[PDB]
């Protein structure tokens, strides 16, 4: 566990040791692999919350309304702010680099026979991006540079990156138009978000957060709206602090009680569940747009039978991984909400931390024996089954015939 209450800011950790994956059936050897990964751990995209808190802190300091621990909040947040600005807002941290390096390491150690075959055949390793610059391009570079550092003979086969916004940025392209209209205009969705936001408990959690730093009287002198906003800002900065573990340790949990973090995490997860995840029973508005990416996993696997491509490496955002997982009914995303019963941690398994942590990723390994192609799926590098109407190669197996997967996803008849 890299973090307990950070939802989709949770830093990455592989969820299985590669030595415990099921081995491929006898005579099957790796011939293709393909990946889609969110960027690694990053800084906040905005600094305004840090300045809001630093301005509030300076006022309480001047009024002599700081707690004992609150004395150190100013220096702590100034230091944290400076580290964020030195990395750059919305940019990859040193932990994010380490995350992608680790994923590259385990891919090469998991499929040594594939990378030998790729060098034998001179087949390319494609690299595909959601956008041309930023944390996305750096994420890909962390991964591909590690592949080439471990195996310099692989480096000339790794292709220069290309951008495919329909494939890896669909929530912001034309594919996402109906989805965005739904968010803006659907009354049931708007009512549900409002209900989540108005859950009783935020005011108490917010005051519990501010009271680590400020006297109760200072907190009561604030406008309630300002209490909510400052507490949210501090929860957010505490939530993402683990992403910056390489840059420092600011012990921001001093200022966010655990019960308050748990509350704010449950609010974030509920909102994201409806905005981006499985959503309401019977509706695919939040994730049908991801069909192009599921399509592509199939398209590239079938192409690999044609011997063209060695591996396909794709890099994108949570806003692509989350809907892909709901569309595929991956573990954690298989349960849509009854409209008469709002999402809660008790009635639904969906969590940002497990569905879409930083460097959230899905991988398919394709193995061949004669004319038979088997697929094994890794999710956060845990070996997982496909949805239950897909039949494994043998009972209990995590390997699936590629033509069985095409059938059970409706691409073919049999």
């Amino acid at each position: 566990e890299t973090a307990q209450y950070s939802t989709s800011k949770t830093p990455y950790s592989p969820q299985q040791d590669i030595r415990t994956y099921q081995p491929p059936p006898p005579g099957f050897t790796a011939v293709f692999t393909e990946l889609v990964s969110r960027h690694g751990s990053r800084t906040p995209t905005k600094i305004d919350g840090a300045d809001l808190l630093l301005q509030l802190w300076a006022k309480a300091r001047d009024e002599s309304e700081l707690t004992s621990a609150g004395q150190d909040f100013g220096p702590t947040m100034e230091s944290y702010r400076a580290a964020i600005q030195k990395v750059g807002l919305g940019q990859e941290t040193g932990r994010g680099r380490q995350e992608l390096q680790g994923m590259a390491d385990r891919m090469q150690r998991r499929l040594p026979e594939l990378f030998e075959k790729i060098k034998k055949d001179a087949t390319p390793i494609a690299v595909v991006l959601s956008q041309q610059t930023g944390r996305i391009a750096d994420t890909a570079k962390f991964f591909t540079a590690r592949l080439g550092a471990t195996d310099p003979a692989l480096a000339p086969l790794i292709q220069q990156p290309v951008v495919d916004q329909d494939l890896l940025y669909f929530h912001k392209t034309e594919r996402g138009k109906a989805y965005r209209d739904y968010l803006e205009n659907d009354q049931r969705y708007q009512e549900t978000v409002k209900r989540i936001k108005n859950r009783d408990g935020t005011r108490e959690a917010a005051t519990d957060i501010l009271k680590t730093i400020f006297t109760p009287a200072f907190v009561e002198r604030m406008e309630p709206s300002a209490v909510t906003k400052a507490a949210q800002a501090l929860y957010d900065l505490d939530a993402i602090a683990p992403d910056l573990s390489v840059e420092g340790n600011w012990h921001l949990d001093r200022f966010v009680p655990r019960h308050a973090a748990a509350w704010f995490a449950s609010i974030d997860d509920a909102k994201s569940f409806y905005k981006k995840g499985p959503g309401f029973e019977g509706s695919d508005i939040t994730f049908a747009m991801a069909s192009i990416l599921l399509d592509d996993f199939f398209k590239q696997a079938e192409a690999a039978r044609a011997g063209k491509l060695g591996a396909d490496l794709r890099f994108t955002h949570a806003e692509e991984i989350i809907p892909l997982a709901a569309l595929m009914q991956l573990p954690g995303s298989e349960k849509q909400a009854d409209p008469d019963e709002d999402y809660t941690y008790a009635n639904n398994p969906w969590r940002g931390a497990s569905v879409s942590p930083m460097a959230a990723n899905l991988q398919w390994d394709i193995y061949r024996n004669g004319t038979t192609y088997l697929v094994r799926m890794l999710y956060q590098e845990k070996e997982i089954p496909f949805k239950p109407d897909c039949t494994p190669f043998t009972p209990g197996s995590h390997y699936y015939r590629l033509d069985e997967l095409s059938r059970c996803f409706g691409r073919t008849a049999r």
